[PDB]
C-alpha cells in the first residue's frame, strides 16, 4: 500500500484548524492588518505552521533563535512568545516598511527585550555572526526570505547551529509546482535542486512536514 | 485567505516521500513481512510518521520513551534507533503473535538492551508504572493502540510525563471520517470528542500534523 498518509481535502483541512489552531489574538490582529496594508500579504507565515514553530521552541527550550525574513514579523513573534525567560531571537529583513510594523507589534506583545531586528541583507547578518565567533551558538533557525538564497542561508545556518540544532525551511513545496519537473521556472529548479540536496545531506536528520507551504526540518547531527 | 496550507495530492505526496523518506532497510523489511504475514498489516505506523517520531526523540534527547501499541514493532524500533546511548523504550501490547516478530526484529537491530516488551493491557502497564512511582519520569509517549482507550491512555500519559514531556497520538483524522459529523460510528464519536478535549486542554501546548493518519502532539506545560 501507499499512499500511507491521509491527504488533506479542504473539508479535512478546515476540521484540522478547528481542533488544532490556537492563534493568539494579537497575531490574528497582526495578519488582518498585514492583509489590509500589504499587497505582499500572502508571503506571511501560515498560522498553523507558525504554531508548529512555537511548539519546537518549547520542546528544545531554544534560547537562541534566528528568524530569516521578518516581513511584518508573524513568525518572529510566534516563536518569540514561546521563548523561555532567557531566550532571544534576532530577525532579519531588508524592508523598512514591513519591519516597522513588526517592531510595533512585538513591542505591543512585550517582546522588545527578546527580539532584535537586524535590518540588512541576511547574507551579511549571517556572515557577521560567524566572523564574530557565533558558530555553534544557535538552537533554531527559520529560513523564510528570498528563495534564491535558501542554499546559502542553509549552509550558513549549519555553521551557526549547535550540535542538535534545528533548521526550519518554509516553501519547499511551492504550492505543488515542485512536483512538476517541467515547470522549469528559475526558482522552481532551485528548490527542486535544494530538496534533493537536503534529502541526501548526511550532516542532518530531516523530515518534510506538509503544513503551510511545506516545512523541512533538519537537525544538525553529532 | 485560507486554505493556508498546500494540500497534498497523490502527486505531491509521492514527491514528498522522494525528498524526505529515509527508511532504514531493516524497517523496510519489517513491513514487507508484516504485509505478507498479517491481515491486520494496515494498522502499521506510516514510514513517514515514524520518521517524524524518530526526529522528535533526537530533538528532545528523549531517554525514557513509552510505545503504546507494539504490533510488529515498527514505531518501537523507529524510535528505538533514535534513542541516545542511555535511553530506553518500553513497548506495550497484548498480542503475542505480533510482538514475537517485533522482538525478533529489534534484536536483529541491536536494541535488545534498549527496548523492553510489556505484554499485557496497556491500561495495566500504565497503572503499574504510576502506582510504582514513575510519574513525571517519561519524556515521550506514543499512543497507538485500541482507540476506545485513547482518552484513558492520554490522561495516564500526562501523569507519567515530565514537565515539557511529549504525547504523540496517531489516527486522530480517521482517514477523514472525523470531519463527517454524521458518520456517528462509536469510535468516530470518541475521536471527535477527544480532539476537541485536547484542543481545549490548557495543561498542554499542541499541534495536529497531517502526516500518517494525523499526528497530534501535546507538550505538557510547566
Ligand atoms: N536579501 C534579504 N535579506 C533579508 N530579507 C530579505 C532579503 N530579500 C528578501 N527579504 C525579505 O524576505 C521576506 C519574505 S516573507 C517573510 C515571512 C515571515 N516569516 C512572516 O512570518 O511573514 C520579505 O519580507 C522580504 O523583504
Ligand atoms: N488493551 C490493549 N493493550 C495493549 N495493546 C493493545 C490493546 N488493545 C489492542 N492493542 C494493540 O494495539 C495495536 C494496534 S496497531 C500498532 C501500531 C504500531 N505502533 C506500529 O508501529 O505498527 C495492536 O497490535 C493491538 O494488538
Ligand atoms: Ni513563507
Ligand atoms: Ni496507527
Amino acid at each position: 500500500m501507499s499512499i500511507n498518509t491521509t491527504l488533506l481535502t479542504p473539508e479535512l483541512y478546515q476540521y484540522l484548524l478547528q481542533v488544532s489552531l490556537r492563534e493568539p489574538p494579537l497575531l490574528a490582529e497582526l495578519r488582518e492588518e498585514t492583509t489590509r496594508s500589504f499587497s505582499t500579504y500572502a508571503m506571511q507565515t501560515a498560522p498553523e505552521q507558525a504554531q508548529l514553530l512555537a511548539l519546537l521552541v518549547k520542546l528544545m527550550q531554544a534560547k537562541k533563535v534566528i528568524d530569516i525574513g521578518t516581513f511584518t514579523g508573524y513568525s518572529a513573534i510566534a516563536m518569540g512568545l514561546a521563548l523561555p525567560k532567557d531566550g532571544t531571537l534576532i530577525t532579519c529583513d531588508v524592508d523598512e516598511k514591513s519591519t516597522a510594523l513588526a517592531k510595533e507589534y512585538w513591542e505591543k506583545a512585550g517582546l522588545s527585550d527578546k527580539i532584535g531586528l537586524r535590518l540588512s541583507p541576511a547574507k551579511d547578518t549571517l556572515a557577521e555572526l560567524i566572523h564574530a565567533g557565533q558558530a555553534w551558538q544557535y538552537d533554531l533557525i527559520y529560513i523564510d526570505a528570498d528563495k534564491a538564497n535558501t542554499d546559502l542561508y542553509y549552509e550558513e545556518s549549519l555553521k551557526l547551529l549547535r550540535e542538535g540544532g534545528l533548521i526550519a525551511v518554509d516553501n519547499v513545496l511551492r504550492r505543488g509546482q515542485v512536483a512538476d519537473e517541467e515547470n522549469q521556472s528559475e526558482n522552481n529548479q532551485l528548490i527542486r535542486l535544494f530538496n534533493q540536496k537536503v534529502y541526501k545531506d548526511e550532516r542532518v536528520d530531516m523530515i518534510l512536514i506538509p503544513i503551510g507551504d511545506g516545512l523541512t526540518l533538519a537537525r544538525k547531527k553529532s
